[PDB]
């Protein structure tokens, strides 16, 4: 067993219908890896397009600070493996948790910390003419701080792109009307309602009334004083109309973030 032989074990850091992740040690260099194990997908399922997805945008996308590094994959007894970086902080919706939990909670500051670093993340993707579709807190991981996107089990060309919807909590509407001309904004669309639930939004709707509220450009409700200039980014990044969006190059490069 290569992963049996190459890595040892330590403990489950992930489970899903995905599959599992395990935090392990590289037996060669010491180093601690996020292994990923799961089921082999039965051919010309949903769940074969999303591993295809995650194996081209690895040969694609090079090393990046703020996503997830892809080190190997391979497979075994009918298991799929991926080999990524060990991030020790966990993942953003943990950190949320963790702050409704202890009763801490993300300064204003340090949400523009993360709208940034995820966004220097999307300009990398977006500039290899790719796209994420599936950002939210659960795939925003923290190594201690960096903001790392992982997950790239959606990601496809922003040209010829083959697309599964992501979390219908964090979705554009154009996404679900099948217009895929700007996918690039959908990714920023995502990105704002996550960094509203850093701070501390009550739980993002999946349908109904208040969903299709949001999508008219109406942020959710927050529960602490903002800026009504950081505000106005956040409600920006929602517009109703995609081309009205900032580009994540036009978002790294904002006044109201930097630095
Ligand atoms: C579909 N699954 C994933 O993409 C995925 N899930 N997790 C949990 C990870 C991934 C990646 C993107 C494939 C790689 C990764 C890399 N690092 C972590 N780190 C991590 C560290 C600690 C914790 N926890 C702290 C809070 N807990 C007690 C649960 C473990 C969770 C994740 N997690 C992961």
């Amino acid at each position: 067993s290569r992963y049996t032989t190459e890595f040892h074990e330590l403990e489950k850091i992930g489970s899903g219908e995905f599959g599992s992740v395990f935090k392990c040690v590289k037996r060669l260099d010491g180093c601690i890896y996020a292994i990923k194990r799961s089921k082999k997908p039965l051919a010309g399922s949903v769940d074969e397009q999303n591993a295809l997805r995650e194996v081209y945008a690895h040969a694609v996308l090079g090393q990046h600070s703020h996503v997830v590094r892809y080190f190997s994959a391979w497979a075994e007894d009918d298991h799929m493996l991926i080999q990524n970086e060990y991030c020790n902080g966990g993942s953003l919706a943990d950190a949320i948790s963790e702050n409704y939990r202890i009763m801490s909670y993300f300064k204003e500051a340090e949400l523009k910390d993360l709208l940034l670093q995820v966004g220097r993340g999307l300009r990398y993707i977006h500039s290899m003419s790719l796209v994420h579709m599936d950002i939210k807190p659960s795939n925003i991981f923290i190594s201690r701080v960096m903001f790392k996107i992982g997950d790239l089990g959606h990601v496809t060309r922003i040209s010829s792109p083959q697309v599964e919807e992501g979390d219908s909590r964090f979705l554009a509407n154009e996404v679900l009307q099948e217009n895929y001309t700007h996918l690039p904004k959908a990714d920023i669309f995502a990105l704002a309602l996550t960094v509203v639930c850093a701070a501390g939004a009550e739980p993002l709707p999946r349908n109904g009334d208040q969903w299709h509220e949001i999508r008219q450009g109406r942020l959710p409700r927050i529960p602490q004083v903002l800026s009504q200039e950081f505000t106005e980014l956040l409600k920006v990044m929602i517009h109703p109309d995609p081309e009205r969006r900032p580009s994540a190059m036009a978002l790294v490069k904002h006044s109201v973030l930097l630095s």
